[PDB]
RNA sequence: AAUUGAAGAGUUUGAUCAUGGCUCAGAUUGAACGCUGGCGGCAGGCCUAACACAUGCAAGUCGAACGGUAACAGGAAGAAG
């Protein structure tokens, strides 16, 4: 494993060995035709990704944007969570593409992420243990709305205004206030 | 007018009386447990570890004390939305 070339930056970024614990140096080759990326490379691996290169052109897709939100091509990115090498990329592109909040269907309408008025919907009461409580916190989506901690929402199931104070934000498996 | 209220029974012996302990009926509870459980009023609720505590709150207020301008607000010598 040499690395990845990106067919729509033109790229060659190289792949060093162990880095995995922080960021790697990156290391880019320019031309995919680039003598450097047979010098970086070996000339023999550098002809097999010409190679491959031509038979994924005649049997693969463009990334068509349209056709990723409609489910029905997958951007694939190859690389190594462990090397931590491909990660980014695939951020690049999970910024790039992916979607702002979507409208949730309910039995009463559409309900469009740019609404105001706050309406989330939990979906999860996770495997509370937790250093200090029964808490149980359920986790909630908010699909429109602003949140703001000292509002007054309302239980739409047993049908009773409830007031919100200690309303927990999760920096990673880990409550915060808020 | 304002403290004027006191019950005994069971068991030692073949039987008896006396002694004498044990036990029972009452009232009481910050109670617990078992079975059960429909309301409401009022009150009560760590008696054990003065054992250790995540999180919020439980003490601040005066510009008619003072230098003052960091915000929202009125208006300004001048330009104007």
């Amino acid at each position: 494993f040499k690395g990845v070339y990106h067919l729509y930056k033109d790229e060659t970024y190289l792949y060093q060995s162990g880095k995995g614990h922080t960021i790697q140096e990156v290391r880019i080759v320019k031309g995919l035709n680039n003598p450097d990326l047979d010098a970086a490379v070996g000339e023999d691996l550098a002809q097999q990704l010409r190679d491959e290169l031509e038979l994924v052109k005649g049997a693969s897709n463009e990334f068509d944007k349209e056709l990723f939100l409609a489910g029905e091509i997958t951007p694939v990115f190859f690389g190594t969570a462990l090397g931590n090498f491909g990660v980014d990329h695939m951020l690049d592109g999970l910024v790039e593409w992916a979607p702002a909040p979507m409208p949730r269907q309910t039995d009463t309408r559409t309900v469009e992420a740019s609404e105001d008025k706050f309406t989330g919907f939990v979906f999860k009461i996770q495997a509370n243990m937790d250093p200090k409580h029964r808490d149980r916190v359920a986790f909630m989506r908010v699909v429109s709305g602003k949140y703001e901690k000292g509002m007054k929402l309302r239980q739409v199931r047993t049908a009773k205004d409830v007031v919100i104070s200690d309303a927990l934000t999760f920096m990673a498996g880990d409550r915060s206030h808020v």
